[PDB]
């Protein structure tokens, strides 16, 4: 049950020695600063995802009151968003939007994503320094979500800001060390919600064929299928959930291929392996700092612990995914392995709706960059930060065509 310090300097860069220590010594421990139990092993993590004794709604938490008062601008999003809705409401909302996120539906986005990837590399690949985060990955995910929502590129920076702020603001009162000023967070959240109201009112005015937002609006207008608050919360969550995560995937992919020349040469030789490799990036080195949370609906015993009702539980994803009893050679980056058991996109009713979008964006972004600059080399050690949810890479400086 030893030493868990996920905000220590060095942890985001390389958390694996620390959490192997934890995982090898115990399946469960109490994280005093996080005020919650932490589960360290694959099977325990996997099960809790599907186990209905554990809720997602933060309203089940013993500290619900404190959490709901924090960032009142986000109260609606917390009550009516995908995490807060009761299971039958959650199923309903998911049944509605899931069709818009399949591989086939998101395939339409392919040309716009490639165009964005093309102009980012055109506009900045000429200087000495190329920052894979600042100059590349950062400009991609919002373009994608905005194409899916049919929002003009001029609004991209406002929504990205909103997405990233919202993801952090939702941590305030929930997770220990949100690394930003409230007033700044709150302003980006406010402005973003305003922008969103305008996007939605325009779409109701000018509804479109084969369009996610119009479909959601048309469901809201007809007999009870989606409330206005559910709808707004849903679009807001999609923007916030899909912004930073994908930035980190793309960056961690490039990093991990630069670090493993063998893996890269394999993906060069069989471009069809790119999809598996991107899944193995998340498996071998998951972008999450700690993981995700659940809340005990009732007192119960679990892996030798007496968990009380309302107590929070963290699933230590990056640990579970190095669990040697499920993955062979868990500590090797192997782009040929079977990655089916990866929990990186969740399991159960709350399984990530954006998985096909994240994979498409990253295949295009990571594929393109290595095809057009095959001899790319890391110019320096990646700089990591203190995002409360993510092992966030702030910069990843490389040399595209090295002398
Ligand atoms: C590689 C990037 C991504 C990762 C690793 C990821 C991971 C996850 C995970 C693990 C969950 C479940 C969390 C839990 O059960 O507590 C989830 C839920 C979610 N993800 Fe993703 N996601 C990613 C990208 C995206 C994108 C691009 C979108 C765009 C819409 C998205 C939208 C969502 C939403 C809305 C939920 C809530 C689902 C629900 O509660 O029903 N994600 N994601
Ligand atoms: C990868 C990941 C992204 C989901 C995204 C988010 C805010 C989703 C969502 C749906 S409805 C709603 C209000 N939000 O959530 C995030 O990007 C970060 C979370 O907002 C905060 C609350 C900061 C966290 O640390 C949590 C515990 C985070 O690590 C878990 C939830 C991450 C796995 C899911």
């Amino acid at each position: 049950a030893f030493d868990f310090k996920p905000f220590a300097p060095g942890y985001a860069e390389d958390p694996f020695p620390a959490i192997e220590r934890l995982r090898e010594a115990t399946p469960i421990f109490y994280w005093d600063e996080g005020r919650s139990w932490v589960l360290t092993r694959y099977h325990d993590v996997s099960a809790v995802f599907r186990d209905e004794r554990f809720a997602v709604s933060r309203e089940e938490w013993e500290s619900s009151a404190e959490y709901s008062s924090a960032i009142p601008e986000l109260s609606d999003m917390k009550k009516y968003g995908l995490f807060g809705l009761p299971p039958e409401d959650h199923a309903r909302v998911r049944k509605l939007v899931n069709p818009s996120f399949t591989s086939r539906a998101i395939d339409l986005l392919r040309a716009e994503i490639q165009r964005t990837v093309d102009q980012l590399l055109d506009a900045r690949s000429g200087q000495e320094e190329f920052d894979v985060v600042r100059d590349y990955a950062e400009g991609i995910p919002m373009r994608a979500i905005s194409a899916l929502l049919k929002v003009p590129a001029e609004c991209d920076e406002k929504f990205r800001r909103f997405g990233s702020a919202t993801a952090r603001a939702l941590g305030v009162g929930l997770v220990p060390r949100v690394d930003e000023e409230t007033k700044t967070l709150v302003a980006s959240v406010t402005e973003g919600l305003a922008l969103l109201h305008g996007v939605l009112d325009e779409r109701r005015r000018n509804p479109l064929e084969n369009d996610v937002l119009t479909m959601l609006l048309q469901a809201e207008a007809d007999g009870s299928r989606l409330s206005t608050k559910e709808l707004v919360a849903l679009v807001g969550a999609i923007i916030a959930a899909g912004t930073d995560t994908t930035i980190y995937l793309i960056a961690f992919a490039v990093l991990n291929l630069l670090r493993s020349p063998e893996a890269l040469e394999l993906v060069k030789a069989e471009p069809g392996l790119m999809r598996n490799a991107l899944d193995e990036v998340l498996r071998f080195e998951n972008i999450l700092r700690i993981g995700t949370v659940r809340f005990a609906r009732q007192d119960l015993e679990y892996c030798g612990a007496s968990i009380k009702k309302g107590e929070m539980v963290f699933l230590l994803i990056p640990s579970a995914l190095r669990d040697g009893t499920v993955f062979s050679r868990p500590d090797v980056f192997d782009v040929r392995r079977d990655t089916s058991a990866s929990l990186a996109y969740g399991r159960g009713p709350h399984v990530c709706p954006g998985v096909s979008l994240a994979r498409l964006e990253a295949e295009i972004a990571v594929g393109t960059i290595f095809r057009r600059f095959p001899e790319m080399k890391l110019k320096e050690t990646p700089v990591f930060g203190y995002h409360p949810a993510f092992r966030n890479i702030e910069s990843l400086n490389v040399i595209l065509k090295p002398s």
